[PDB]
């Protein structure tokens, strides 16, 4: 079996379908199909053919034959290609037209771009030279590019007769009367569409199966016997991609779309909200099916006890009135968005209204990399700009942040071309403009000036953490491999056996023994999501969004199983219930504390999601977490022992440009209880002590070379500059263990008597 | 899918019965006069001229089975069970305020017969503080002075009995004690070897457990060991059986693959029963939860617990 969560998405092959190719002719209303594409369309040579493209876009030409055209190509101009929305690449597919349709007119008219410098009647420059007695098909919305001479003039094709498509046969009496297809109405074509969005599948899939199956085919539905959802809502982080996602999602399954924002309902006056409400509502009814897309739905339905007026009250009575009163199933399906889905009033959140949430969320890196595609797919980028290195530097960067960053470095790029332009000119030299282009250092500097957004929220992806970053612990891992991987990979297995297992695990231990990284490591193993959770941002959470931020977090992890939600620093949130209960500041100890065992209570019954937790200081630890039921599997992870710190070291300069001299096992044995934050500060100051040798000594070769330029530049050339043993011995005189001898037999002591905490002292 | 209705009281009688409970055979014999006898017999009472008491505390190490010992009893009068721990009555206050532990004790009313459970009392019958301050603490006495007014109100309802749970007899409120509160006092030891055995069968009365392992032998080993400790020794072995038997799969299954016309052998999937080697294992790393030191304590508190509402 297979996740069939992201199968809605799949493109089905079919012999119709011919993925897009350059043409080698440049008509618009021809293009060349192969011969044995044609035999299995069971076309011939020069037949009029419907071109099925995207975004609910088609157009109509004769298709020649070529041997040259591979199979799996369909050999297009450019101007097919445009008014298809498709870049090569694309897999697009092929009807046939059997009703060709003679056209007795073929309305056409031009855009004033391409009209500037035309002296002439366009009629019998452009159309006329090139139409009659050619009978080229004509599709109603296309753009057909003609030339009378020197000028390029492209005509959209206005009203046919049939309205549809046509061909245009000599009896097309039609001139060009005027201009009304000005080239600025190109802002609602090629607007938005699947192609548009990027770094969100999941999301899309679910969308798509809840929104567009039921429209187009609710025939599955009506037989399975189930009433499809008709309440969907959108939430995320602002800018992420609400609002694209949904007209995108309207305009590709191309059914009827009202968009209602929130601000524009209710910047008018009282008994005009509620009016364009129903008249929203009754329209999609009428042209079923439909769409109803209310962005910025908070506004008109906040949270009641935040809302003050009686005629914001009465608006959100309205809509749940309204959307009460789609029960009738007119193939009507109401979409929201809000960024604050707890803002949002818990009526509507309930059966019968938005009952079905999508969370759009900070997308991973290959998300990000795919959304920097999309916007620098127009831009004038460079040979060397490598979107990879950006992604990977653009952590908390939301699509909006992305664009915003692109912008900031073109903006970069104009700046340093700001020499060579000059402002006073009203207008600018044509070659310096084309000779613009965006380099990999624009977008590194534009980075550096910008900032992320989204890098509070809660971030639920696979960690890149595996076994071989963490060294020794193998009897550790071991262990965890039994307590998470088995019962997820494995389900089924601890039922067979008749024993449930356990979804708690504390990790405690000396700092720095890498009790954060195995959590990770094991998440990444499992391929299972981790949800990272620090004792101090919880403290603040309750001063705040208060006792739905625990819930939260919880319900999240609810909705990303399979899932790892580790709580590191417990050793604030987990101090143990004070004997003199009291105070407010503590009283948000004990809230992160009690709310939080609540929540842990209510989780061993949703399966497939483990509670981990870390605490430095397991004296202080509530003894409420050990219960059965909670964090109640104690695992120690001890100090690195001489084995252990040789790995830790490699694990910390596997990618450092040591020196052949350098023996990584000689300091494991100096270094004797030393944690691996310790090993990795040595590497740090060793690294920083190359750093200063490598600048002085270039310093100082430069400095050589310019007292006296006469000195020419001599075989000697900079180096890796490797780390030398001496960086190590210097960073081994400064280093200093960070846990004490006296802090390791204690350590041990709790590891003996730590579960014994339920009980007295 | 999740569920929506996961955090609101529910008010059902219990799936325990007093076999999933191991031992305890003096406490069940109490606790069947205590709640059994004046609910099913009511007229009893008052055919002898005395009213009954409606409180019972659970005191004793961790572990040792007093959340399903209320849960057993109530099966038994086929009564309805509310669960309330401490942690959930400490945030109703910050929350629904004052109407949550009145709403708890109107639903119990409501669904009499009933037995109102209040697990981990730990933390809101701390004793009162000699240094009585602080709003974080302000919840633990809220949770206890409501909650002893409407104990003072629940006497008279009848067929309804509140019974309560705490690891920490120590600091438990005097004042929860009291009668017409929670004074019977019981006490549930740690189980000895009798006990232990009767604890494994229960943990293990639906595990494939092979043919050759002695069930009594690791009670002998297994002394001061709770029921919890006694559970996730079978929990460690089952585990360790898993581990064997994902191996033996993988290894089977990869041997076939070395050599596709290896056909299917008699070999097939087996029970994987928890062999002996499993449970030594789990033995091996298995930690009592309850030490030597604090169950003479225990004992002490057994004697000298209900002496708590005067000096100390
Ligand atoms: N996944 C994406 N792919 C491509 N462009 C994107 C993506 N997400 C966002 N953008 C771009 O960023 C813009 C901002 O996103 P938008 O769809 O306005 O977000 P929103 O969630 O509706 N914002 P708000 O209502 O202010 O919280 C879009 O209009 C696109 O130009
Ligand atoms: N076993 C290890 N192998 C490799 N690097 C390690 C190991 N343990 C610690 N480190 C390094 O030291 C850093 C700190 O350790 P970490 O994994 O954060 O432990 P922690 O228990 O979260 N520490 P603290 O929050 O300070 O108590 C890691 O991020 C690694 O860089
Ligand atoms: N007498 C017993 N017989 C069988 N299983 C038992 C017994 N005592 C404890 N257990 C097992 O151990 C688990 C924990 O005991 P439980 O009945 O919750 O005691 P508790 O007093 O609520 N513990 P705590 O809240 O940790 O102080 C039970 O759910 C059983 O799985
Ligand atoms: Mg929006
Ligand atoms: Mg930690
Ligand atoms: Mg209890």
């Amino acid at each position: 079996k297979k996740d069939f969560s992201t199968a809605i998405l799949e493109r089905k092959k079919s012999p119709n379908r011919l993925v897009v190719d350059e043409a080698i002719n440049d008509d618009n209303s021809v293009v060349s199909l192969h011969p044995a594409t044609m035999e299995k369309l069971q076309l011939f040579r020069g037949d009029t053919i419907l071109i099925k493209g995207k975004k609910r876009k088609d157009t109509v030409c004769i298709a020649l034959a070529d041997e040259t055209c591979e199979e799996p190509k369909i050999r297009m101009n450019k101007v097919v290609r445009s008014n298809l929305r498709v870049r090569l690449g694309d897999v697009i597919s092929v009807h046939q037209c059997p009703d060709v349709k003679y056209g007795k007119r073929v309305h056409i008219l031009p855009v004033d771009d391409t009209v500037e410098g035309v002296t002439g009647n366009l009629f019998d420059a452009y159309l006329k030279p090139y139409f009659l007695e050619a009978y080229r098909p004509v599709r109603k919305g296309d753009l057909f590019l003609v030339r009378g001479g020197m000028r390029s003039v492209e005509f959209k094709v206005i009203e046919t007769d049939p309205a549809e498509y046509c061909v245009v046969a000599p009896d097309t009496e039609i001139f060009c009367e005027g201009e009304p297809v000005k080239r600025e109405d190109e802002e609602r074509l090629d607007d938005v569409g699947y192609d548009d969005v990027g770094g969100v599948r999941k999301q899309m899939a679910q969308i798509r199966e809840l929104v567009e199956l039921p429209l187009r085919h609710p025939q599955l539905f009506k037989s399975i016997g189930v009433k499809p959802p008709k309440g969907i809502l959108l939430y995320g982080p602002p800018g992420s991609g609400k609002t694209l996602i949904a007209r995108a999602v309207a305009n590709e399954t191309g059914a009827f779309f009202f968009c209602i924002n929130g601000p524009e309902i209710m910047s008018k006056l009282a008994g005009e909200s509620e009016s364009n409400l129903r008249k929203a509502f009754e329209e999609a009814e009428k042209n079923a099916p439909s769409i109803i897309f209310i962005d910025e739905i908070d506004s008109i339905a906040p949270k009641r006890e935040k809302t003050n007026g009686e005629v914001e009250r009465r608006i959100v009575s309205q809509l749940l009135t309204l959307m009460d009163g789609l029960k009738s199933r007119a193939h009507v399906i109401v979409m929201g968005a809000t960024n604050r889905p707890n803002s949002i009033d818990p009526a509507l959140r309930r059966f019968g209204r938005f009952d079905r949430e999508i969370d759009i969320g900070v997308p991973d890196e290959i998300g990000r990399l795919e959304v920097l595609r999309i916007h620098t797919k127009n831009m004038k980028l460079a040979e060397d700009v490598d979107l990879e290195r950006i992604s990977k530097d653009t952590h908390g960067y939301v699509g909006a942040d992305l664009a915003a960053l692109c912008t900031e470095a073109a903006l970069q790029c104009i700046r340093e071309k700001m020499d060579v332009i000059d402002l006073e000119d009203d207008s600018i030299d044509a070659e310096i403009l084309n000779s613009m282009a965006v380099t990999n250092e624009h977008f590194h500097t534009a980075l550096g000036n910008s900032n992320p957004s989204a890098l509070r929220e809660t971030v639920v992806e696979v960690p890149n953490v595996s076994w071989n970053d963490i060294g020794g612990l193998e009897n550790v891992k071991r262990e965890l491999q039994e307590t998470v991987q088995y019962p997820v990979e494995h389900p089924e297995k601890f039922e067979k056996f008749g024993m449930s297992p356990s979804k708690g695990v504390l990790f405690y231990g000396p700092p720095g023994c890498g009790k954060t990284l195995l959590a990770k490591a094991i998440a990444n193993e499992c391929q299972a999501n981790f949800i990272s959770v620090k004792g101090p941002e919880l403290l603040t959470m309750w001063f705040g969004e208060s006792e739905a931020n625990v819930r939260e977090i919880f319900d999240k992890a609810r909705q990303s199983a399979p899932c790892v939600l580790f709580f590191d620093e417990l050793d604030s949130i987990a101090t143990q219930r004070g004997g003199g209960s009291g105070g407010d500041g503590g009283g948000a100890a004990d809230r992160v504390l009690n709310q939080l065992l609540t929540e842990m209570d209510g989780m061993n019954a949703k399966k497939t999601v483990f509670i981990i937790g870390a605490t430095n200081r397991p004296d202080i630890i509530d003894s409420a977490l050990l219960r059965p039921g909670r964090l109640d599997q104690l695992i120690y992870i001890p100090l690195p022992d001489e084995d252990s710190r040789l790995n830790i070291f490699k694990a910390a300069l596997r990618k450092s440009p040591i020196a052949k001299d350098v023996d990584i096992g000689a300091l494991a044995k100096y270094t004797q209880g030393f944690s691996g934050a310790d090993i990795t500060e040595i590497c740090q100051r060793a690294c920083k002590y190359a750093i200063r040798e490598n600048i002085e000594k270039d310093i100082e070769k430069e400095k050589r070379r310019s007292e006296n330029p006469e000195a020419m530049e001599e075989d000697g050339v900079d180096e890796v500059s490797e780390i030398k043993a001496a960086h190590f011995e210097e960073s081994m005189k400064y280093a200093r263990r960070s846990v004490s001898d006296a802090d390791i037999r204690k350590y041990q002591a709790f590891a003996q008597t730590l579960q014994q905490s339920r009980g007295f002292g």
